[PDB]
């Protein structure tokens, strides 16, 4: 039935992985709801020869951001967590802020698109602000490659709370990972339980049983291992390293069919308010369709990196649809968010089905396709492939 | 046949023996009322070098409870045994019990499931209400080290008959043992003859020739040994213990033949009711269909400790089926009960199958798969394994 | 070498091991200073079919006894040892002891003979007297089957310290265990350390490198089963005991080869003297030769109780050698110990070699046969079978 | 050939790995200059299920003393290098140390055997003193999990440099890891070139190919992981070490292959001096017989800690061969080392061969058995095992 696909994303992984080096990658492509397709291509640990298998374990990076946003709307569905007020109201431990000698507020809306004012990784305000500049007109950094043990978000929070800020919030789009680690403590403090605790319920609800926060005692079946190339174009190990403080930002550990049912419970969410009136035999979505409306809204003056036609909404690069001259090219609505680790790159990418007429009355949600990729190898692109992938399995839906 | 399947099982064996650090271990898997795989692998007796093997005979802790209810569901369905009345009805010699100074009630339905006031191996209140409290928000006990020989079920009770009550019958769940020797007096009692020789007839009548109680004095062919890690992490011998005191509770040894044929059995009596109407030609049940149905019954207020999502239902842990939203986690229907005695460890669980028009018309009970897992390492937790396994062979079916 | 003797010996084997049913048996002959032959028949584990073989790890009884005479032999060369003193004078817990009103003492030597006044697994002061008063002219005993745990010997000494001398010290002989523990209680308050840590340094002394006590908890590897036959006719297991009160008495296990090797430095020592002026290079033995010549030297009204035609010579049998009249029963000198515990019988017999004047010149030592027998079934008395070994393989010498 | 010896050296290996529970287990046995037996049992990587071959490189902890020893004697051969002037000649960077203020001198003799004031792991003076005394009548520590990378021997040797001697230099015997840091040192200045270029030398003239220094970046293929056991009784992975501090004395990897090589290229050269009479065709060995006679003589005042019978010498461990009285234990000439890490252990032993005249003119060298062990968990004596593996395999010589 989809004989023909198959082969022509086997041959563009083989492009990607050939372009790159990458020792071993794994991707994931479940279409309409069902888990479709399972492949992968080289070794998960060199060393050893140990072959990739679809249940190899790496690291997520980037998408993390996209989990939590869940707890959130979970929060914000129960009432219990309200987006205008300001964040010092749930942990006072932050210090007030203050930018050029006058009061700015801070709020969770503001830290979930990005648009406060905190640092990444990156401490001479000369250099972002001639950056900036130039846009109007990350790897060497010493922090990515800590090593302590953080007990919990609060202790966390020291890295970067004693710092000022670097734009008046709500005026420029500055990517950054510790106003995660704030919305953790946020999480932390307003469900009144313990962020991993709040996660591995999520999880459970969910069915990703894999799922699970990187350590190094535990001992974890199926781990992969990380590498990099050297200055003299050599393969080896990537550093020891420890991400307790950026749980929520960068540290999780998963494979391609837990990413596809999350994928697979984002679109039903996002769809089933359609088909409701035609049916009453459908389930209720996890999250509310107006929640689910809100996330894939995109927020302006906001960009996303991947790909310039997108905008970031709430922790998702959404790129919607227009055709804005006849016979030229169409855009494809999609939601996809990349990640980026020390010797570790993913995508996920979702592809919702256009409706129709009769798609409505006689279908079922989920209606679409959700591409996973994950490879062990550092600073890769891989939205490219998944969009190129995603598009070819739904050339053929029937 | 079931080659993958079997390969799979085996590697999973392998990793909680490995974990865990047990010398040995066995297990027994059947289908749709056939035996398919029996393996042992590590060492019954490590001093004399004797390896497992199917035939082996171990202790079984708390799946004694499951034959122990079987008689009790036997003597009410022959009419001998009413539920509802006080237990002085039967035992006079149990002592009227009053809680804060007003008239209660014990009787057989709330023993069956721990929900009377009875104490487990604690004789500190006030630790087991902080305890109990704090949830509303065992190994090291001299009781489990005893020595002396009781003769009969009589005897046994003047361990915890003159100790008062903990909480108020039918309103919190406290898991205990002593319950089931109250029961076993009972079934003494009521049946007119001795819980020894009525259990030997029920076992006899179930094909389960190599179960019987453990003695010191007679030889039991095949006999493994149970051992424990101490404060320097060496394998040591357990304590000589004497389990005459609980019978009913925690006394008998069986291989993983006999626990397959009692699943079996069960699976049989739950499932004929729903073939009987295409066919007559079906033998009747050990047990009628309205009894079974009532055995796996889940009781509100109770808890299942190996697994959160499931309850209590006469003597065994059951999950019920549900999925709550479209595209998320979808429960499957199970029944399994675990014990770990002193130096042992097993589980035995049942995952029954659904059945479609097609199925009923032509096939024939029982359909499902039985599994059963015993090892000589105490404190193993073993019913995740169990429910992978199962899993795993249901899905190569045909 | 040996062949016609080997089979001659194997039938005796088999026709002690046919008269009582024992399930295993297992011998070892050495002549020269050689092992021989070493041999076993039968199962050493009935319940898990584990075949006899020479590194199997038996019950030794009263050859425990043999075994603390080399320690307190070699505390008295030492000179930290007086025989004469009374026992008062190192073990103050000890009362002072009176017989019918009048002042009697209790000397080391006294005890090595059991030529004292204490009192063995019977507690009637009436029972024992006419028995001994017939003479003249114990497996039913509770004590037997004691279960508590002793930490150190002083505890260990309270099962017997209160009661009364049953007759005067020194006149009558009366085989007792106690005697031993209040040894082992002197050896510890002599040699300034624990009883089993010098035991142990001996042990490695004699090369016996499997002789250890016997303890439940730790791992022995070999160790066999002990059986007995009850009312019915039928092979049942022994009840579990415990011999930590009787360690210098009634506990330890070994095997063959060790008791081979004692036997061996026993008869070096005590045929080194004669060898000594025909050369020089022979290394001395591990006790000097007036201490061995003391060691085997019948004490005047005392009884050995397997043989009566010997006497008890400290804690060993010995038979001299005499020939009344011409052409009548000529003795052989030798020294046998018999030790039966719960579920375990043994023998070991040493058979020096009559030496002359050419012998003495050209042979080196050892010069004799020592035999050592264990079976594990309960009260076998095994001293004719090994004598009638020793003179098998005494005729074919050479 | 051997079938007899594997099958009973398989079954020790399985006790003791059964014992402590090892994930994984490796032997290699060379009888007689060819190896002849190399085995795995277990999991060299549990996550992955990576079974235990040959061909696993794992840690070895205190065999590196021995490798260095060798580069020791060869620059000793060379002439650059003395025994008896203090080492501030070479390393004026150690300051010169008072003991009550009496000037001491610290020599590379003293350093070798340990026989210095330097400490090891452990910092309180009180508490080694304290040990030391009652003798008479390091897993926990936190130097031994360090995280940082040190270039070169100077600055490593900054740890402890400024602490102050605790014994007076070749009074008191303590093991300690720092004095061969400072033996690296000393070789480096010596030698003129880097330690670990030396080394490499002297493993390449060896041919030890696989034996290469831990580092993380190195893609160092069939590498091991390593496991311990927490307070649960539950298997997990040893935290992440740095050893760059004591490259010389606890810091290399190795196989069972390249520890065989070395054995036998000692065993060649203390051997090579007996059979140079009868025949001049032998090649010479790789160090003079006069420096292995020194290096396996035993030192005065030291302790070997795995052995009570033998004594330390010159970084190995060397049991004598004597015989105190007849008919008793007669001990066995041997050198053995015992290696230590964070979750691994290892062993290497050499038993030499008894040799006679008529030996010498039909034979050739090396005659002995080489017996390496390794294992990947934590604090396991394997010394025993290996001794009793070497005297099996010694038996059937023929």
């Amino acid at each position: 039935c989809f004989a023909r696909a198959i082969e022509s994303s086997r041959d563009l992984l083989h492009r990607i992985k050939d372009e790159v080096g990458a020792p071993g990658i794994v991707v994931g492509v479940s279409v309409d709801g069902k888990e479709v397709w399972s492949e992968g291509l080289g070794y998960a640990d060199v060393e050893n020869r140990v072959p990739c298998k679809p249940e190899t374990v790496m690291r997520i990076a980037s998408i993390s951001k996209s989990l939590t946003m869940v707890a959130l709307a979970k929060l914000w569905e129960a009432g219990k967590l309200d987006l205008d007020i300001p964040v010092q109201h749930y942990v006072p431990e932050f210090p007030e802020k203050e930018y050029e000698g006058e009061k700015v507020s801070v709020t969770t809306r503001l830290l979930i698109s990005h648009l406060s004012g905190i640092r990444h990784y990156e401490k001479d305000i000369k250099k972002v602000k001639e950056e900036k500049a130039y846009k109007a007109l990350d790897f060497e950094q010493g922090e990515l490659y800590l090593r302590e043990k953080f007990e919990n978000s609060i202790e966390s929070l020291r890295l970067f709370k004693n710092d000022p800020l670097f734009f008046k919030p709500g005026s420029q789009f500055l990517y950054s990972t510790f106003g995660y680690t704030l919305l953790a403590a946020i999480v932390e403090r307003a469900s009144g339980c313990k962020y991993l605790d709040y996660m591995q319920k999520i999880f459970h609800d969910l069915d990703m049983l894999t799922t699970v926060q990187e350590e190094n005692e535990p001992v974890i079946y199926n781990r992969a291992r990380f590498y990099v190339y050297n200055k003299k174009k050599r393969l080896v190990n990537t550093p020891y390293v420890d991400n307790s403080y950026k749980w929520a930002g960068g540290g999780f550990l998963s494979t391609v069919g837990d990413l596809l049912k999350f994928g697979n419970a984002m679109l039903y969410g996002y769809q089933v308010g359609l088909f409701k009136n035609s049916n009453e035999n459908l389930l209720p979505g996890y999250l509310k369709p107006e929640t689910m409306v809100m996330m894939w809204t995109p927020v302006p003056n906001t960009e996303m990196s991947w790909d310039k036609e997108g905008k970031y909404a709430m922790a998702w690069g959404v790129v919607e649809r227009k055709q804005t001259y006849g016979s030229c090219r169409k855009q494809r609505h999609y939601a996809s968010h990349t990640g980026g680790a020390v010797g570790a790159s993913s995508v996920l990418l979702v592809l919702p089905e256009e409706l129709d007429t009769e798609t409505i009355n006689n279908k079922v949600p989920p209606r679409g396709i959700i591409v996973s990729i994950i490879c062990n190898m550092q600073s890769v692109g891989l939205n490219s492939t998944a969009l190129k992938i995603a598009l070819e399995f739904d050339k053929d839906r029937s």
